[PDB]
C-alpha cells in the first residue's frame, strides 16, 4: 500500500467517527511519529482557521486535496449552509479525501472533484452551479498557482473581495505567483509567517484579496 492509504487506515484505527478534531489529531500524530506528509499541518492550519473565521466564506474552493486534512480543517469551521469544493487530480487521493471527510462527518459540506484544476475550473459555473467564489485555498503543484489564478479570473469566478490563501509561498515557494500578486493592483496582499508542516523550517501563507478588474 501507499503512504496515503496508511494515513487513512491509521485514522480509521485511532480517531472517532463524526469528530473532525480527532481526525486532525490522528493525522498529525501519524505524520509526526511515523511518516512525514504534505498536509498543511497544525501551525499553518491555525492561521487558516483564523482566516476562515474572519471572513466566514459561503463558498470555498480548494486546489489540492491529498488525504483531506485541509478539507477537514476548513469544512469544520464553515457556517451552516456554507460549502467547500475541493479539486484533486490523483484519483486515489480523491477517494481517500472522500473517505476522510466521510469519517469526519463533514461529507454534506464538501464536494470532492476528481480531476485537474485546469480542466475543472472552466466547468464550475455550468456543472456545479457556481456564481463566484468567496475564498480559494491554493495548495497544489506550485507551477499551477499563477495559471489557475489567471484562469479563475478569466472564467468570472472571482469577485471584488474574494480571498486567495496560498500555502507554501516560502517552501517550496511559488515565485511567479508571489511576484505577480504582490505586484498587481488587482490584489491586496498580506504575508503570514509560519513553519513547514512537521518541520522546524520557516514557511508562510500569502493572503491575496482580489480587487476586481
Ligand atoms: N492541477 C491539479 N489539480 C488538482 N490537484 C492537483 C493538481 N496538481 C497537483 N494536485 C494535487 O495537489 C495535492 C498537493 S498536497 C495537498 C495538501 C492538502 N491541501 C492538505 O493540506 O491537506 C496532491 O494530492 C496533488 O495530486
Ligand atoms: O505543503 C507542501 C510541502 C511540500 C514540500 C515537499 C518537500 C519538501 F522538502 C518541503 C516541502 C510540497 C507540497 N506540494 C504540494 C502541496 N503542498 C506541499
Ligand atoms: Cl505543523
Ligand atoms: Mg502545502
Amino acid at each position: 500500500d501507499t503512504k496515503e492509504q496508511r494515513i487513512l487506515r491509521y485514522v480509521q484505527q485511532n480517531a472517532k467517527p463524526g469528530d473532525p478534531q480527532s481526525v486532525l489529531e490522528a493525522i498529525d500524530t501519524y505524520c509526526t511519529q511515523k511518516e512525514w506528509a504534505m498536509n498543511v499541518g497544525d501551525a499553518k492550519g491555525q492561521i487558516m482557521d483564523a482566516v476562515i473565521r474572519e471572513y466566514s466564506p459561503s463558498l470555498v474552493l480548494e486546489l489540492g486535496a491529498y488525504c483531506g486534512y485541509s478539507a477537514v480543517r476548513m469544512a469544520r469551521l464553515l457556517q451552516p449552509g456554507a460549502r467547500l469544493l475541493t479539486m484533486e487530480i490523483n484519483p486515489d487521493c480523491a477517494a481517500i479525501t472522500q473517505q476522510m471527510l466521510n469519517f469526519a462527518g463533514l461529507q454534506d459540506k464538501v464536494t470532492i472533484l476528481n480531476g485537474a484544476s485546469q480542466d475543472l475550473i472552466p466547468q464550475l459555473k455550468k456543472k456545479y452551479d457556481v456564481d463566484t467564489l468567496d475564498m480559494v485555498f491554493l495548495d497544489h503543484w506550485k507551477d499551477r498557482y499563477l495559471p489557475d489564478t489567471l484562469l479563475l479570473e478569466k472564467c468570472g469566478l472571482l469577485r471584488k473581495g474574494t480571498v486567495l490563501l496560498a500555502d507554501n509561498v516560502i517552501v517550496p515557494g511559488t515565485p511567479d505567483f508571489l511576484a505577480y500578486v504582490r505586484g498587481s493592483s488587482s490584489f491586496e496582499c498580506t504575508h503570514y509567517s509560519s513553519y513547514l508542516e512537521y518541520m522546524k523550517v520557516v514557511d508562510g501563507l500569502e493572503k491575496a484579496i482580489y480587487q476586481g478588474p
